[PDB]
């Protein structure tokens, strides 16, 4: 176990940008992406006892304005967050609250079950809010977590994603 | 009569909407373009008879992704190479002429069970196609695999992408 991390219930912008420099969690404790790929800016809520099974419940918001890097890409003349970078910002948050458990290793994502887009967040939207329920969590020799999870853009659930699964490996040798 | 396969210019040119028709779903542009070449498309083939799509990814250490994710261990995101998937799916539906604007609607079981590490050399995705929809929104559903340097890393069934007239 990872005895030297940072643990609170609410993390900022500043705690995020630690994560990912491995500064956070400490040396053995997963660090979030940064930069381009770091998809969200605050987590406002994390519950170990919380949650659809009482195993954990996370949350979190990216703010969005118009000039985020992803709007001029995808796509030129219909700007839109990538589907996939919000399913990213919750395999993120999965692996983040096994480090916040003190796991040890570096994070892999290893899939999920089914995703659901039903909406979409445009360059006018405020805040993307993504919301995890974990529903399995194993903190031994291995280390891996399950997850629900959902994505809202102000206020209105446009993504659902069950089976989140994610896994923190010392050596990724396997991989 | 339609070619069968695409070079980076032409995927470029499909990001700027200017490979098919005005009314064609672009893929994505600078950053998000997830594939170099498209090497095969053929119309009802793939493994279901329903259509099969071939495409690469040449890998080197300056691609923008490993020098965030993460600092100390640069690996390609998974997410990203499921949405070169997608990116294939509708690209596929352009190619058969359907417009609109391309939306990610959802995917069914995705497995990440290897890695890109940045001296790998090629990422090859392979989409098969499950069902063509031409209704008011058009809709494709496959299933997907990709490897990297001749082995299977991720796979993902049942994606689906819509064309939008209008959009969600």
């Amino acid at each position: 176990s990872n005895a030297m991390v940072d643990k609170r219930e609410s993390y900022t912008k500043e705690d995020l940008e630690a994560s990912g420099r491995g500064e956070l969690f400490g040396a053995g404790g997963p660090p979030l992406p940064a930069g381009n790929m770091l998809m969200m800016d605050r987590i406002v809520k994390m519950i170990e006892d919380g949650g659809s099974h009482n195993k954990g419940y996370v949350e979190a918001e990216l703010d969005i304005n118009p000039d985020l890097w992803f709007f001029g890409c995808h796509f030129i003349g219909d700007p839109v967050m990538p589907g996939c970078l919000g399913l990213d910002a919750m395999w993120q948050l999965v692996g983040f609250y096994l480090g916040w458990l003190g796991g040890e290793g570096k994070g892999r994502a290893l899939g999920v079950g089914e995703v659901k887009f039903t909406g979409q967040v445009l360059p006018d939207a405020k805040k993307v809010t993504y919301r995890i329920n974990f529903k399995r969590v194993i903190m031994r020799k291995l280390i891996m977590g399950v997850a629900d999870g959902e994505v809202l853009v102000d206020g209105k659930v446009i993504y659902t994603a069950t089976d989140l699964k994610v896994g923190l490996f010392k050596d990724t040798n396997a991989f």
